[PDB]
């Protein structure tokens, strides 16, 4: 198969306006355009630290000791230079490989360039128009800017580097990623940091055991942060406030911890049954109802704005992406198998326990555990971790047994920068 970024690029190639342009946000001031690298069709990666989408969170420094969070990091420096933005974009580049060279992550990916934000922008039924926050501006080589839509963003971390709990984390444009519509997505990642888990199922659901032996993929993680980018993509994610009162786990349960429905969905695996069936039934008819009205909106167009594009090119568009039907009269309406199809394809088929199984590594069990710890790593190196075979790399001692993945065989590929074990209020 051919490449899924299909430029190796580095972070001090001269910007061309295309593919490597600096670029402004919508909504996020006069901000200094930031340099930006489009690594596939309708996906772009910024090498920055997000200190832009949300204006709550502008300054990377650390807060004082007394108020930090146990399981939290912060390095106000990660991501200032050069050669770590360059270092940034080979490992993100890396991990799309590696997804994409999975049938999985081919059906993903695909899935994920093929869910264009719903031009829903109209303020009249009739007319069909782009919603602006599902753009971006890119500087031209004469200075002028143009607005570009994309699906997918990557960037990187806020100030705390390992990023949210148990319920939300893309974030929420108004009701863009619940009404069928979708949004443009930004995901904060970083390929130079992974987290270690147990084992054994005892120790890793304990708060109070364990010191991380194990690393996680971090294509996993990627993996998982795309799961969500499909759902909201599609409109389909779960309001984060439909949550498990966990009682499942002991210690979840004394402290009255909640996760939300969302978590356990993109887990999979036995944590989706976490999820009342009762409620499920109805979130599906919900989002299928969400579906009609697209349906319903498309048939009534007679005129689009902004864009050159055809009227009929752009009503295709949503006709694939939500799998619509066409009668003879050319009225598109949704059909109850395919919805159910696409559903099911959105939710069940792509989990974080469905790509464990096609990269083969080890990874926690379930979403209902207890961080143990935050490890720096280096991916870039092909002596350290391959599109194939991630760290546990063909013909050497670390091959079998997850070997590459066990921090205390594999150590000079992992340092333990902080534990969160007996941190945890208990
Ligand atoms: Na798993
Ligand atoms: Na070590
Ligand atoms: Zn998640």
């Amino acid at each position: 198969h051919m490449p899924f970024v299909n430029k190796q690029f580095n972070y001090k190639d001269p910007v061309n306006g295309v593919d490597i342009a600096y670029i402004k946000i919508p909504n996020a001031g006069q901000m200094q355009p930031v340099k930006a690298f489009k690594i596939h069709n309708k996906i772009w990666v910024i090498p920055e630290r997000d200190t832009f989408t949300n204006p709550e969170e502008g300054d990377l420094n650390p807060p004082p000791e007394a108020k930090q969070v146990p399981v939290s990091y912060y390095d106000s420096t990660y991501l200032s230079t050069d050669n770590e933005k360059d270092n940034y974009l080979k490992g993100v580049t890396k991990l799309f490989e590696r997804i994409y060279s999975t049938d999985l992550g081919r059906m993903l990916l695909t899935s994920i360039v093929r869910g264009i934000p719903f031009w829903g922008g109209s303020t009249i039924d009739t007319e069909l128009k782009v919603i602006d926050t599902n753009s971006i501006n890119v500087i031209q080589p004469d200075g002028s800017y143009r607005s570009e839509e994309l699906n997918l963003v990557i960037i990187g971390p806020s100030a705390d580097i390992i990023q949210f709990e148990c319920k939300s984390f893309g974030h929420e444009v108004l009701n863009l990623t619940r009404n069928g519509y979708g949004s443009t997505q930004y995901i904060r990642f970083s390929p130079d940091f992974t987290f270690g888990f147990e084992e054994s199922l005892e120790v890793d659901t304990n708060p109070l055991l364990g010191a991380g032996k194990f690393a996680t993929d971090p294509a996993v993680t990627l993996a998982h942060e795309l799961i969500h980018a499909g759902h909201r993509l599609y409109g389909i994610a779960i309001n984060p406030n439909r949550v498990f009162k966990v009682n499942t786990n002991a210690y979840y349960e004394m402290s009255g911890l909640e996760v939300s429905f969302e978590e356990l969905r993109t887990f999979g695996g036995h944590d989706a049954k976490f999820i009342d069936s009762l409620q499920e039934n109805e979130f599906r008819l919900y989002y299928y109802n969400k579906f009609k009205d697209i349906a319903s909106t498309l048939n009534k167009a007679k005129s689009i704005v902004g864009t050159t594009a055809s009227l009929q090119y752009m009503k295709n568009v949503f006709k694939e992406k939500y799998l619509l039907s066409e009668d003879t009269s050319g009225k598109f309406s949704v059909d109850k198998l395919k919805f159910d199809k696409l559903y099911k394809m959105l939710t069940e088929i792509y989990t974080e326990d469905n790509f464990v199984k096609f990269f083969k590594v080890l990874n926690r069990k379930t979403y209902l555990n207890f961080d143990k710890a935050v490890f720096k790593i280096n991916i870039v190196p092909k002596v350290n971790y391959t599109i194939y075979d991630g760290f546990n790399l063909r013909n050497t001692n670390l091959a079998a047994n997850f070997n590459g993945q066990n921090t205390e065989i594999n150590n000079m590929n992992f340092t333990k920068l902080k534990n969160f074990t007996g941190l945890f209020e208990f």
